Parts: C-alpha cells; structure tokens; sequence
C-alpha cells in the first residue's frame, strides 16, 4: 500500500517504432521525490483495444505495415498493475516522463503471422491507446537501481526502453550533481531510425569532458548512410574501449536492456575478468 496520484497525460508520441514517450503530469502542485533509476507503476483497468487505432508518425508506421501489427487486438478482463522507470531526471517533479516498449507477440516465422491466439502485452497495449488529456493512476517511486557513491569509472550500457533509467541517472549526473566522474554511455540500437534522446547527450558532452556517448546500430539499413560502430553492444564496447582499457575491473557498470543483451554482456566481461559486484543490472524481467 504506497502513494498514489491520477495524473493527465501530457504526450504520448512515438520515439522509436515500439517506444513511445509517454508523458504525464501530476495535480498541481503535487511532485514525487525519486532517487533517478527508481521506477512508478501503472494502474491498468479492464478494457479492450484494436491496435489500428494507434497514432503513429509516418517514419515509424512502416514497420507496423510490414508486420502487419494494425490487425492486431488485446482485451484485458482484469485490473492489475505494471512497472515503469522514470526517464527524467529528479529535478522535475511533477512531469514524470516514461518509454514504453509496445510488447508485441511472438513473430511465428512458420505461417508468418504472429504465433496464432497469443495475446499481446495488456499493459504496453493500454499506454499506447493513451492520449493527451487522458487520466491514469500511477504510484511510486519503487525500487533499488542507483548511483554508487564512489569516485569511480562509470560505464552505461543502454538497450532497447532500457533509455529510461540510465537517462535518468545521467541527466541527474550531469544537469544537476555536474559530476566529475569519468562517464560513458553506450547505447545499442538495431537502425539509425531507432536512435532517440541523442542531442540530449551530445549537449552533455559539450559541456563535460568527462561524458562520452556512443551509439551502436546492429542491423544498420541502407538509408542510414551508417558511419559509426556496428554490432552487438558487448562487442563494440569491448572491441574499442575495454579491450585496451588498463583496469576494466575498476569500471561501475550500469546497464538496463533485454535478456540477450544482458546476458552477452554479462558473459563478455566474466570472461574479461570482471568481478560480479561491479555490475548494476536492472531487469525489466
Ligand atoms: C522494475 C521494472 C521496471 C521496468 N521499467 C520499464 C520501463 O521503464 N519501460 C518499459 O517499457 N518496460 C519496463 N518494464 C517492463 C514492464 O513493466 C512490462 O513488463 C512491459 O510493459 C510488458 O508488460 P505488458 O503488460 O505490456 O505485457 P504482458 O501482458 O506482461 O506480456 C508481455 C509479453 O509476453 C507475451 N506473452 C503473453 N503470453 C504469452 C504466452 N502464452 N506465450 C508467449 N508469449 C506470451 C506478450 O505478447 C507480450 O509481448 C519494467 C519492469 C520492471 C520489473
């Protein structure tokens, strides 16, 4: 039993093709103390939705056409409650951004379609019906994920709507603590069109010296005119930086991100020598 507020929805627009920027705000002044990296919940009701009633920006909906995702459907036939991390920094208290990944079914390769009567994500699928001046009701902050108190190396390692937390955490960094710490943040996406919060960054290590940001795309398209790293995360990470590096094992690691992506990195730098306890991974389960 924990804080709660109803909150209007400020923007929910795409920032990728399966992440929206979803935006509320809470009653006047209302504010929620955070440390960055903790995360809210969502009440989602029972309701009922046709994805073809998404809003989607004409350089994301291509995607959707291919897989044909409009025809998809999602009924939920009771309440329940769902975790989201906060994107923004604690300095704002009452407009509390989030990213939510869409969470499509299982693409079934075998009769190209998506695996046949499995039901996709009840509560990614709300959110994304949700419009500006709508009212949802949302609790928090919960959880553990934060900054070690240390001098130490920092080393961010993003995937996918795992932006959430680290933005976070480095917005509070930089825009607020104005850290000395030494930073980097490596953020992996499949293609250029996929990229989201990048000027926020570049402004950042405009001003500071000690961040670096650096993308990676794994399946970079033809369209995207792709001069920079190319891979998987752990190896474009590894390959440039940590390879090299004089004391990998003195680095904090802070990554949030999918399972694959987790893992590889998980089993990259035990293999590097990294000791467990330098890892921070928060699991979006
Ligand atoms: C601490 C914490 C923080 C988090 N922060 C974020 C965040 O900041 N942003 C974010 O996007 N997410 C975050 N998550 C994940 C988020 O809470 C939800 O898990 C995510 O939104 C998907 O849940 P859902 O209700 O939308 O889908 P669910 O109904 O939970 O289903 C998830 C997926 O499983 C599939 N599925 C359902 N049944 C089957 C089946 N029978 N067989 C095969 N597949 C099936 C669905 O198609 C769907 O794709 C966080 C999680 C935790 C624990």
């Amino acid at each position: 039993g924990v804080k709660e507020w109803e909150c209007e929805v400020l923007s929910n627009k795409n920032v990728s093709t399966f992440i929206k920027e979803f935006v509320v705000k809470l009653p006047e002044g209302e504010t929620m103390n955070f440390k960055s990296g903790s995360y809210a919940q969502i009440k989602i009701p029972k309701y009922n939705i046709r994805y073809a009633d998404y809003d989607i920006q004409d350089r994301f909906r291509g995607d959707w056409d291919k897989m044909d995702a409009w025809s998809l459907t999602c009924k939920n036939e009771e309440e329940t409650v769902r975790a989201y991390s906060m994107a923004n920094y604690p300095a704002e208290g009452n407009i509390i951004t989030l990213n939510v990944r869409i969470a499509t079914p299982p693409f079934d390769r075998a009769a190209n379609k998506w695996k046949a009567g499995i039901k996709p994500g009840i509560s990614s699928s709300y959110i994304f019906s949700l419009k500006p001046g709508d009212k949802v009701m949302m609790s928090g902050p919960y959880g553990d994920f934060h900054i070690q108190d240390t001098d130490a190396e920092m080393l961010y390692i993003g995937g996918g709507a795992g932006m959430a937390p680290l933005r976070a955490q480095i917005l509070h960094l930089f825009r607020t603590l104005k850290t000395g710490r030494k930073v980097s943040y490596w953020y992996g996406a499949r293609s250029k069109n996929e990229i989201f919060y990048e000027e926020d960054f570049r402004e950042i290590e405009r001003e500071f010296p000690n961040f670096k940001f650096h993308i990676a795309l794994s399946d970079p398209q033809p369209e995207d005119n792709w001069t920079g790293y190319v891979g998987f995360i752990h190896q474009v990470i590894y390959d440039n930086y940590l390879k090299d590096h004089d004391a990998p094992e003195d680095i904090e690691y802070y990554m949030c991100g999918p399972g694959p992506m987790a893992n590889a990195v998980k089993g990259m730098l035990e293999n590097l020598g990294v000791p467990r306890n330098m890892l921070f991974f928060d699991d979006f389960g």
